[PDB]
């Protein structure tokens, strides 16, 4: 029937976002950036998604096809961005560009947050 499923915070984007941009820069294979996203990752359901992205990504798969088995964290654009860098090339550079989109939409929402609970209470 019914399903219905979470994004993942704007902080933890962020943190996951920075990371495997760092890795894929610094010239590390794409799937070993991964794994050593997912084996630094606090947080299971995190780790588990970068595993699963993971194992796409060595059947073949593209990251940004990857990324697609979780719409509900990655939207649309961020999986277009992903598929941009992929088709021209520039994967690296991409992924900085995306990293920097998701530490500023992590301050801007939880500003925004912080805001309403302060004026609030
Ligand atoms: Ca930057």
């Amino acid at each position: 029937g019914f399903a219905f499923k979470r994004g993942i915070s704007t902080p933890d984007l962020a943190l996951i976002t920075r990371q495997l941009a760092t890795l894929v820069q610094s010239g590390m294979p794409l799937e070993e950036c991964l794994r050593a996203v997912a084996e630094q990752s606090e947080k299971p359901r995190i780790r588990t998604m970068l595993v699963a992205v993971r194992a796409k990504v060595t059947e073949g798969y593209t990251l940004s096809d990857s990324l697609g088995d979780y719409p509900h964290v990655f939207d649309e654009l961020f999986r277009s961005m992903v598929a941009a860098g992929e088709k021209s090339g520039h994967l690296d550079s991409v992924l900085e560009r995306l990293a920097d989109y998701a530490e500023n939409r992590q301050k801007m929402r939880s500003k925004l947050q912080q805001a309403s609970e302060n004026l609030y209470f």
